């Protein structure tokens, strides 16, 4: 590894993602596939509903904030969209990181890299709220550690 | 929870809904994004479609009632 886990320079499309195995608080970091097709949400790798659903969340966020973030007027009708999480699916409660996906989203639509030693993870509202999350404690040691 | 979760301040786009589980009920805070477009139905979280076309009932009373509420 390299050692402050932000040695990775700020990266198009990819987020470090506080997550949870069973073994526990973990660096699943997010993986998105962005290119113009039908606007479809694929979600790869074993990734649940719920994480769809949190990319329809994300997807409505942007839809909302349009030209708020510069994002082309269609966007979720002409752009197809592949995501991944190391993690086949989440055993716990959802994803707990719907801002991971929103946020990885965001820097692949934009064409502009987010900045790497992100310490994130929470639940993206259709209604534009971060929902707090159950078990703030290994997430935020997925970040310290 | 804060001092009373109904005294949570109002909130656009979502209301306090009314639940039974069996093992009790709940607040059921139906959100819905108001997405741009030309209609299209984006209903999610494992929505059963029945409650669709309630909302179907409410869509076409606001048709109904567009400027009862100031609609477009």
């Amino acid at each position: 590894y390299r050692p402050d886990k932000a040695e990775t320079e700020p990266q198009v499309g990819t987020a470090q993602g506080l997550a949870w195995t069973p073994v526990g608080g973990t660096l699943l970091t997010i993986e998105v596939a962005a290119v113009p097709g039908s606007g479809k949400l694929s979600l790869t790798g074993q990734l649940g509903e719920v994480m769809k659903e949190s990319a329809q969340a994300a997807l409505t966020y942007l839809r909302a904030h349009t030209q708020d973030y510069g994002l082309p007027e269609d966007f979720y009708n002409k752009v197809d969209l592949h995501v991944h999480v190391p993690d086949g699916a989440t055993p716990k409660d959802g994803p707990s990181a719907g801002i991971t996906m929103a946020t990885a989203i965001a820097s692949a639509l934009s064409r502009r890299p987010a900045r790497m030693d992100i310490a994130m993870t929470g639940e993206v509202s259709l209604r534009g709220k971060v929902m707090p999350i159950g078990g703030v404690k290994e997430k935020l040691l997925a970040a310290h550690q």
